[PDB]
DNA sequence: TAACCGCCAAGGGGATTACTCCCTAGTCTCCAGGCACGTGTTTTTTTTTTTTTTTTTTTTTTTTTTTTTCCTTTTTTTTTTTTTTTT
């Protein structure tokens, strides 16, 4: 799947992944996404494709 | 108080006559500046293209997502039905 938020400021902000199913009702990623995706997890609305 | 007149005295130079001489009047003859005709090269006028600034027009303003509220006409003129009064 694509994997994306916004705003997309550059090439790295939307990357392929894996699904994974998990229960609960929120996107669960690993940390060193955060650095390329420009996340806080303080809120952050994120798209999936 | 000396203009003016009368009287007298003295002298100076313009008029007159004659001789001379020399400069111009007149007449050829050659030739050259004075003048009639043509025109010019600067001067002004007009176009021509650009320049330079001012003014006007137009277009633009990071992305994604989630809730309410209000409104989505309105007065103003014309028409048409109804009701009341009169003979």
């Amino acid at each position: 799947v694509i994997f994306n938020r916004q705003p997309t400021l550059h090439k790295m902000s939307m990357m392929g992944h894996r699904v994974k199913v998990l229960p609960w009702s929120t996107f669960r990623m690993n940390l060193s996404c955060t650095s390329p995706y420009n996340a806080d997890f303080d809120g952050d609305e994120m798209n999936l494709h």
